[PDB]
């Protein structure tokens, strides 16, 4: 993906509820630093729904590609409000940006 476009997408569609920087505060949603290779529902200090807490998957590109297309469908009962990113290219860009920034 295009990391720069991914950043734009993050700023426009995710930043209002999430941070990606280390020690960034929990907002409406959990901080996403260290997201890749981590199980669902594990950010310490965030109170998840039971659905998100017990989804039982590992966040990585494949799982993010599916989630971000339609969060509700992938984790029914999530309290995250997001319709989904319908275009594959934009999803890849965002995911590529998150892969960089959440490990940075
Ligand atoms: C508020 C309006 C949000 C927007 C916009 C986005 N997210 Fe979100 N996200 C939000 C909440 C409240 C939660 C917790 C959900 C629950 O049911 O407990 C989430 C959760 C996630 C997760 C899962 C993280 C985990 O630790 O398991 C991810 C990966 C995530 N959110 C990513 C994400 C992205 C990439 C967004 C923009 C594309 C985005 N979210 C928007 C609240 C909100």
């Amino acid at each position: 993906g295009d990391v720069e476009k991914g950043k734009k997408i993050f700023v426009q569609k995710c930043a209002q509820c999430h941070t990606v920087e280390k020690g960034g505060k929990h907002k409406t949603g959990p901080n996403l630093h260290g997201l890749f290779g981590r199980k669902t529902g594990q950010a310490p200090g965030f109170t998840y729904t039971d659905a998100n807490k017990n989804k039982g998957i590992t966040w990585k590109e494949e799982t993010l590609m599916e989630y971000l297309e339609n969060p509700k469908k992938y984790i029914p009962g999530t309290k995250m409000i997001f319709a989904g990113i319908k275009k594959k290219t934009e999803r890849e860009d965002l995911i590529a940006y998150l892969k960089k920034a959440t490990n940075e």
